[PDB]
């Protein structure tokens, strides 16, 4: 997976302990990409489980479909993450040529 | 499988767009012919998983038992889905010799 | 299943119109066969979801322990649904030799 | 889903922004279309958690229903939502053919 | 629910607009056949909440017993509502065979 | 459970129907060994919900505490309930060798 | 709840128009069984609200002392309600044995 | 509500600076259409509060009943408010077809 | 929500400190905007709870309703508020373009 | 809480018979270390309910800040309560080492 | 497992019916040793089931940190139930040399 | 196998109609023969399965260690099921030279 | 989470005896860094349970936004609660570099 928008998923594997804040349930609505089935699954799952079990299907799901990177940025920003949504775009440009 | 009842099954599973507004939980209760371990495993799995992830278990499940076209078209017209249910009884008249 | 006892509960199962006006939480202290844990699982359903969503497990817990048709008749006297408790006590001698 | 109806609920989705000042409550009793177990699902979800949880809900449950749209706009201009409604009603005419 | 009686629920639950000035806490008095448990609930509800977030929980809790559209005739005629009480006995006849 | 005080609290479950007319928001300051969340949720409850709602709720988080049924005596007495009293005293005699 | 006592209480719910005229404040000094908290909040809601309001806490109330019959007909002759008392002895006969 | 005597309410409601000079005790002999408990809660309302406290309440209880314009008109006419009285007779003639 | 009149609404909430003198029962009759329902249940708060703890609600619901600050800039001149109008009119007009 | 201040609070609560007579309106205003909030909250639930159902929001109320015990003396003393003033205060230094 | 902390878990395992009146909400902020994930996914369980449901998980949890015994005990002690905390910490002593 | 305690799981396989009420959940921790892995994998299947999915998995983890019989009867009398407690322990003497 | 805001955050759930009088309401308007949703869930839950079940949900939503401290610092100065604050500060200083 040698493209700049695949490489910046690796960046969350890799640090995970500063994406641990990401509330599941609010930001779901600000993600129109996801379709119903998708949406409808992670809802359960909260609900039986944890908040932070459902962070790795999140970002597992949100990866599928391209140009997530746009509207994950965004959805931080409009939901009082300025300081990670920053973090993430700088990234994002790190790997473009 | 040459029967009329059958072959009403296989239009289900060709035309799956139209059947998925249908709730499982809301319609188990108006399926009399379903045993009780049947009614106990579908709710089991609408916990874990999702919703629409259940409704082919459903299907699966209710065609095993014969007469079981003339339970589901009344339960869809006592649930507000008289829509659904007209199409399904035209189908069942289209190959009843 | 056998036993009149038995039969009496596929009666409600087939005929549930007729039994969505129980309301769970007005009817359970006029209930002691149900144990400590089988009382607080059914009140927390009831909080989550629905109320007619927990008819079911009321039902089906409430045919575990034996004689609970006449604890049943009893507290449907005593909550003014006379009228529903005089058909139960009709099918119930209608099955005993 | 190439029905004008159905494509009229994928711009709620995309566009939620604008949508999140729906009151679920007031705007219950004026959709008579919800069956009595769906109407009743909802008021246990806002009593539980928020009100803005509750909002996906109900937008996925009311257009499980044919001819939703013309209900939902009539309720919005009831309830002092013209420009809401106004909105609506330009997108539901922008896909009939 | 093909009966005369709870056909007379559905026509309130679609004509909400006209049934909105029925005052629940005056009206409770002369409504005899809700339960001690049935009579003390509403009035904390109308203390927290207002008015008509009661009015819903009124009449579900009204139609579960049979026979309350006559109780329900005569409360309105003596609280000096009679065009309301005359539009719902009516609509009562229009049922009955 | 055979012990002599907790098959006291099974009397009171198996007979409610004498235990109704226990208010719960005046006799809880005569039960000082409620502890402050215990004493606030039930609070809560009572405003939200009627008052025989919350009767469960008194008796169940009572018994937990050992020695409660020499509290709940002298609280009945003091409150004007002479006649519930002695029917306790009574039962709690019954089961000590 | 099969007593005489509690019987007579039933009927002041069912026969309301005729116990209309009880006024709360001038009876409550004739009635040494109510505790100092239920005789200080009746006068509290007679001053927030109406007085036909209060009828129905005053009774509630009432009735959860036993013996509460005798101290009702006592009060209500001395109040120049001769004819009010009269009926209640009469009902109250009626259910003894 | 689309109805001559509906609309005028909300004239009312939103023009209140010319409609506070109404006395609430002295204008309600002069309402026969008023009940006994709603004509004595009134009078409680502004013994506790002010008196403009009470003109909501008021104007709230009037537009419940029927046919509350004409006496309405006939009230402000006898109370020496000619003035007032003719600005409302305007209005309501202006909406009927 | 990049919109002059909603940004002013986030002014209020990080400036708490000067917007508690706000009275919600005197200042309810100069907003025409608020429904029925919703001027109904702030004064069942207010009778409820204190004060200021409406004054959330209060201003949580205002802001549904486009246009909404005209009407609060109005109300607040009106009332001997005019400190704190001007205040509310500047910041208006420093996020319209 | 094993201070000698918060260990006095758990006197109150063990012994609530002799601390019925404290007046909650009389005392709350030489008690300045209660909040603008706390103090009108308090004032509404003497209104709505009777006064004995206030004393206990206005001890959990008074022992949340530190240093409560000092004023409560001395208001006691200035009410005319030197004999309850005097109980409270050797309770005081029954824990001080 | 031959040690002395592990062998005191054996000891709850066999001895259930005497650990079932810990209540695990209000025990929760006490033990300052379990993690975020673990101290969420507690109280998603009691939401969902009962609450003598969780209590296998809350013990099974508990005893993978060493040294949980001491906050075990020092939880019960401050939580009104001293006769259970003296019980187990006698087990303890009873297997260290 | 010629001994009397695996004779008589014998007799739970062949007659399983008598046994299909006994709940894995709640008799788990009433059986502490189980050991940590074996008591693991079972609510995992509850979870993922049904609940009589897993009754045969209960019946043949339970017999595999020695004195089993003894550990069934009490928890079957100590979960309200006396009737199905005597019947096993009347086989369980029928082997027993 | 080797950062001095975070490392914060632990010594709260270490220490929550000291933190349990942090009323949840009050202190709700002066945290503007709280969103639309978080602030309403918080005063939904104190409306269903008690208060101090909700004292966790409101420090766990706290620390998510970073520089949670000042405004937490700030708060609790102005609602008489000195003597927290200064113990806050000084554990926030003792891990800055």
């Amino acid at each position: 997976m040698p493209f700049a928008e695949d490489k910046t998923y690796k960046y969350i594997c890799r640090n995970f302990s500063n994406f641990c804040n990401v509330d599941v349930v609010e930001i779901l609505p600000y993600l129109p990409c996801l379709t119903a089935r998708d949406q409808d699954r992670l809802r359960a799952t909260c609900t039986l489980s944890g908040n932070r079990d459902t962070l790795w299907h999140l970002f597992n799901t949100l990866q599928r479909r391209p140009g997530w990177v746009e509207y994950f940025i965004a959805a931080l920003r409009g939901c009082e993450l300025v300081d990670l949504a920053d973090e993430v775009a700088s990234v994002y440009q790190s790997y473009q040529p």
